[PDB]
């Protein structure tokens, strides 16, 4: 709870983001609040990379069917939800493909405005670990796929 | 510390940024934690705008000249850790004026990438809210100065 358990400050932000996220129209104060915790706390450009795969584990079968379901449904508010779920339980969620779901319920949801910002935060972590954007898994699933690698080179940069 | 005392999210959410400050290099997770607690957390255009001025009280001339003398005597390190105690406590921190503050001691301590997230963000807020960077303080006061103003329409956009 506090200088060591870096795993505890992760656990105390996601009920300071729970609070907010209950608050009216404080889906995106909760959101980038994890986004801070998980991606601002990241410096180190692998983590680790193994002979082509990153040490890391993907995000898991189950949860990750859940989300095309969502997507296929149309249920963008659902969708929404649980990807946050999703970002707070993983690894600093560099699933990246989560950030596409986020951005395509963002503008079909009609909010324009909070939907660039997704874009820029994104752009901001790319900047300070460039290759990140391009690793993979794991199993060797990639953390973009070429629908969202394609959204990022030429539509966030 | 629920639901109601919004007041208390913010002082659960210092005491959170003030663990991430104390680790390695993690400045930029303790500031943009802040700023997602703070800025996200403002939908309205004015807060409310009376005969020009808001309602909103500014600075304070004893913090405000503290921090004009840190950026003459160029402490960029010293200047980057006050801005954000500033930052922290007084109105949601409208004060633009702290972002530019914080953007020159970023970009003087080389650190170029943490500086364009800065701008980035800024740009988030402003796009939200728009009129809010011509807006001025009780006094008169404006939220962005001559210096800062010019630096957000042509360099933040």
């Amino acid at each position: 709870s506090a200088i060591t358990s870096g795993q505890e400050l992760l656990s105390q932000a996601r009920v300071l983001a729970k609070y907010l996220r209950d608050q009216p129209e404080g889906w995106l104060a909760a959101h980038r609040l994890m986004k801070s915790v998980r991606h601002d706390t990241l410096h180190q450009l692998p983590p680790l990379s193994a002979d082509g795969r990153t040490r890391i584990a993907p995000p898991g079968p189950d949860r990750r069917a859940s989300l095309k379901r969502l997507y296929l449904q149309q249920n963008w508010l659902s969708l929404l939800e649980q990807c946050d779920d999703m970002f707070a339980r993983g690894a600093s969620h560099l699933w990246l493909d989560l950030q596409w779901y986020i951005h395509q319920a963002l503008l079909q949801t009609g909010k324009e405005n909070y939907a660039a910002i997704i874009q820029y935060d994104l752009k901001g972590l790319l900047l300070r670990l460039p290759g990140l954007e391009t690793l993979a898994f794991n199993d060797g699933m990639p953390f973009a796929d070429d629908v969202t690698l394609s959204w990022i080179q030429q539509q966030v940069m």
